[PDB]
């Protein structure tokens, strides 16, 4: 079930992989929850995504300490804006490396966000340049095309059933498609499709903003994009 560990809650998911959650109370929206992932690969632990907070991210590296008590060995953050990148400075501080889609870190500055170490780049047909990306075990990352943004990248867990689509996917039940403030609009359905396609395995697929749920979260992403056509 959920682990409350001070103000985050924690989820594991399979095995080696738990779902992180941390809210931020933004001003007209109420407070936001956002999940991300933590994997244990062996005797090292993978971070998907920061908290939104440097504060909240440090309480993640001590949920890990506490929980698992191995190193920390990366962190991919999915694209540069605070739910995803805002906790950057805590893991730099905890000597952690870290890695983002290339236009990510060009977008960081201006965004506010704190770039990460090393830029991921992708082949034409969106899977992630294996040398830009070492030692990433299990995570297989797949840039979809622009969708929620146009840096958003996604990433499924070899070994597992699960799928993460960051901010680009909404659960079955979604009204809508989120922040489309960065959003590509006219590319967001071809972009959640072919996240389903990169990972067609997937059963479990997680996100941002809703708990795990079947592909169907992909299907109704997409068909909710389609209208934005
Ligand atoms: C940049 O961020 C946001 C901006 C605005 C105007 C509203 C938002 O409302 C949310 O609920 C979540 C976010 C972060 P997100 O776009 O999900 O990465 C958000
Ligand atoms: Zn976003």
């Amino acid at each position: 079930g959920d682990q409350r560990f001070g103000d985050l809650v924690f989820r594991q998911l399979a095995p080696n992989v738990w779902q992180h959650t941390s809210y931020l109370d933004m001003p007209g929206f109420g407070a936001v929850a956002s999940n991300g992932l933590i994997v244990r690969d062996g005797g090292r632990v993978l971070v998907v995504d920061t908290a939104w907070t440097d504060d909240q991210t440090a309480q993640i590296l001590n949920w890990i300490k506490q929980e698992i008590n191995l190193p920390v060995a990366l962190a991919v953050v999915t694209h540069a804006h605070q739910d995803k990148m805002g906790g950057m400075d805590a893991l730099h501080a905890a000597g952690i490396a870290t890695y983002a889609n290339a236009l990510s870190n060009q977008l960081a500055p201006q965004e506010g966000m704190v770039a990460a170490q090393h830029s991921l780049t992708f082949a034409a047909n969106g899977w992630v340049e294996p040398a830009t990306a070492p030692n990433f075990g299990p995570l297989k990352v797949f840039y979809p095309g622009p969708g929620h943004t146009s840096d958003n990248i996604t990433v499924g867990i070899d070994g597992t059933d699960i799928a993460f689509g960051g901010c680009l996917i909404k659960d079955s039940k979604a009204k809508s498609l989120g922040n489309l403030g960065d959003a590509d609009t006219e590319h967001y359905a071809a972009s959640a499709r072919a996240f389903g396609a990169a990972f067609p395995k997937a059963s479990m697929i997680v996100m941002s903003h809703s708990a795990p749920d079947s592909r169907a979260a992909i299907t109704h992403t997409a068909r909710m994009a389609d209208k934005l056509r």
